[PDB]
C-alpha cells in the first residue's frame, strides 16, 4: 500500500494472506469456507492465513488452513485481465470471532465519490521496494468511469473500476493483489492492476465485485 497507514492488529478481520511458502497475494473471507482473490493470484498449493497482522511472527490469532479447490472465473482473460476474480474453498471452515470474520458481498454497485478501505502487505514505495510485515490500510474514493477511461484509454472493461488519487501519492502496489476494496461495509473490489503504483494520473484498477455476485453465490452453492 503506498502512502497508507498501519491498520492495527486485526482491525481488517476479513483480510487473508495467501501463502505458498511466503505471502504472495491477499484475499477476503466471504463465509467460513470461501475466500475471493484475484484470478492472476492463481497457483497450486495455496495455504490461506487468516487472523494475520505481522505475517512474519506467530502472534496468537492465526488460523492457517490449506485450500481444497480454487475456481478461476470462466472468462478470465490474462492478457486483458478482464474478469480477474477467483474463489478458494478452504479445507475446513475457519472459526469466526471478532478478529476473524467475513465481509458482506454487495447488493448494489458502488457509486463514484464513495470512499473505500483498501488493505494489504504489498510494497510501500512507488520507486524502490520495502515490504511491510504488518498490514497497511488506505482510504480512497471510487473515481468516475470517465476519469478511469481517460486515464487508461481502451483498457477499462465494464468489470473494472478505478479508485485512488489522480494526483498520485497513495495507491495499492505489488503485493496487494487479490485483497479487498471495502466501501460502506460491503466488498466492492479486488486489487487487480495499474501502471506502476502511485503515479500521477494512473490510479489503481480494481475488479468490480458487484458484477460477480450471482457467479459467486452459484459456485458456492454447488461446490
Ligand atoms: B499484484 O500484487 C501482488 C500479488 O500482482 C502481481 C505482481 C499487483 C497489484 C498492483 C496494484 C497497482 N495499483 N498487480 C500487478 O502487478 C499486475 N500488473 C500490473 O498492474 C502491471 C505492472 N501494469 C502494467 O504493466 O501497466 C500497463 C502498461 C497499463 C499494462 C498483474 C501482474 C496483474
Amino acid at each position: 500500500i503506498v502512502g497508507g497507514y498501519t491498520c492495527g492488529a486485526n482491525t481488517v478481520p476479513y483480510q487473508v494472506s495467501l501463502n505458498s511458502g511466503y505471502h504472495f497475494c491477499g484475499g477476503s473471507l466471504i463465509n467460513s469456507q470461501w475466500v475471493v482473490s484475484a484470478a492472476h493470484c492463481y497457483k497450486s498449493g495455496i495455504q490461506v492465513r487468516l487472523g494475520e497482522d505481522n505475517i512474519n511472527v506467530v502472534e496468537g490469532n492465526e488460523q492457517f488452513i490449506s485450500a481444497s479447490k480454487s475456481i478461476v472465473h470462466p472468462s478470465y482473460n490474462s492478457n486483458t485481465l478482464n474478469n480477474d476474480i477467483m474463489l478458494i474453498k478452504l479445507k475446513s471452515a475457519a472459526s469466526l470471532n471478532s478478529r476473524v470474520a467475513s465481509i458482506s458481498l454487495p447488493t448494489s454497485c458502488a457509486s463514484a465519490g464513495t470512499q473505500c478501505l483498501i488493505s494489504g502487505w504489498g510494497n510501500t514505495k512507488s520507486s524502490g521496494t520495502s515490504y511491510p510485515d504488518v498490514l497497511k490500510c488506505l482510504k480512497a474514493p471510487i473515481l468516475s468511469d470517465s476519469s478511469c477511461k481517460s486515464a487508461y484509454p481502451g483498457q477499462i472493461t465494464s468489470n473494472m473500476f478505478c479508485a485512488g488519487y489522480l494526483e498520485g501519492g497513495k495507491d495499492s502496489c505489488q503485493g496487494d493483489s487479490g485483497g479487498p476494496v471495502v466501501c460502506s461495509g460491503k466488498l466492492q473490489g479486488i486489487v487487480s492492476w495499474g501502471s506502476g503504483c502511485a503515479q500521477k494520473n494512473k490510479p489503481g484498477v480494481y475488479t468490480k465485485v458487484c458484477n460477480y455476485v450471482s457467479w459467486i453465490k452459484q459456485t458456492i452453492a454447488s461446490n
